[PDB]
């Protein structure tokens, strides 16, 4: 209601099958059976037993477009939450909802979901605690690669009876309000793959344009570019 | 006086989705920023609308981007040029015969998908389009929803993959298949439904279009869309020629 406007202050990346939860906002893709994007707003103050949580479908979407635990089970992938449970520990209801399958994408486990991707999540929280407001957009990507015939193909696995898409990569875009009305921007794209623990997350910095162009989204479109005072660690 | 406004008339039986919608003069389109082609298009035909207004000429139309979408999500003629694929119109030029503007707009790249030419766009796919017009000439109203599909195949590792080429600087998706669903009003409030999925591939000319019938549910699951979702089932008197 008013919370959703707080979360979405800087713009909707898109308007497709939008659902507003207690403490995050999500756009769902009926074709991939995972999200287009999720948006979160963090503050030091906003940053309960996670063990009570249950992976389950959000049944406010049509049945024919749901993913299920059986799709992820024995798939070789984790149920990887886009809006991290660790970002929503203010109430049991908030964290419970991060375990909805609409907020999950199939993720490589060891080496990614459990490690380097988690490192990135921890980074955003660490910085968010020193900031006024923070906004995080997170979502899957399906990126082309050149093949042996010299042509470009998008190729991605689908898992389970419901053919849930396994993204090739994920994006995360963080906006940190360092001083009132002034923001630091950080944009990342990481492969859905085993990543060495030694790889610093800055190696995955990309221009925001890359995220937008690849995802088909318009990110922080309400925000005046002149209010961005730092971008991927570089002063502006 | 009460004759409906055009977009309302076209969309009488519901929007399959609401993403990046463009209402053109004589068809409605939902555009996919990720694939740089449509999610779906919807058209409404009647026998009268299939009577050509003399002087309207497809020869005067130009393929061109609809520049009202953000630049970074546009396709261009150069994406298709030398790609190995035709610019295949989802809402067919031949369905829009009553004004030059109306047919001009079918040549917007938003309404184009990369299609195999010989044996598909120019042949079996066109056979399906012609079939729909032939049937529409005998119905009170006809509604057609058309769109691209990206469908999985089982590979040798025992895993399923969706794989499709992307073409040009803008990485326009080449759909694996296309769907078409036609709703034919045969008597007031009663409808015949026809649903098809064809591969974006060379198809033998001798193959009957009816070989590509699928249940509507199949199209919906594949496309991630809710198609003719407001229809009472009792209003449907025939499905894929049956009943
Ligand atoms: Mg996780
Ligand atoms: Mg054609």
């Amino acid at each position: 209601p008013s919370r959703s406007a707080e979360i979405m202050k800087h713009g909707y990346p898109g308007f497709t099958n939008v659902r507003t939860y207690e403490d995050f906002v999500l756009s769902y893709d009926y074709k991939t059976r995972t999200a287009h994007w999720v948006c979160e707003h963090l503050t030091p103050e906003r940053l309960v037993d996670r063990k009570l949580c249950e992976f389950k479908p959000d049944i406010t979407f049509p049945q024919k477009f749901l993913s299920q635990n059986t799709d992820y089970k024995c798939s070789g992938f984790d149920r990887g939450h886009l809006a991290a449970a660790g970002n929503h520990r203010k109430s049991q209801l908030a964290v419970d909802q991060t375990f909805y399958l609409s907020n999950m994408s199939p993720q490589v486990g060891r080496g990614f979901n459990r490690d380097k991707w988690n490192d990135l999540e921890m980074h955003c929280r660490r910085v968010a605690k020193k900031m006024i407001n923070s906004y995080i957009i997170t979502g899957p990507l399906y990126l082309p690669k050149l093949e042996g015939d010299g042509k470009k193909y998008i190729k991605y696995q689908v898992i389970g009876d419901n053919n849930v898409a396994v993204p090739t990569h994920f994006f995360k875009v963080a906006l940190f309000e360092v001083t009132p009305g002034k923001f630091e921007l950080e944009s990342y794209i990481l492969p859905n793959a085993v990543i060495e623990d030694t790889v610093e997350i800055s190696k995955f910095h990309v221009p925001l344009d890359a995220v937008e162009r690849s995802a088909g989204l318009e990110i922080f479109a309400r925000l005046d570019p002149k209010s961005i005072v730092k971008e991927n660690g570089a002063k502006k």
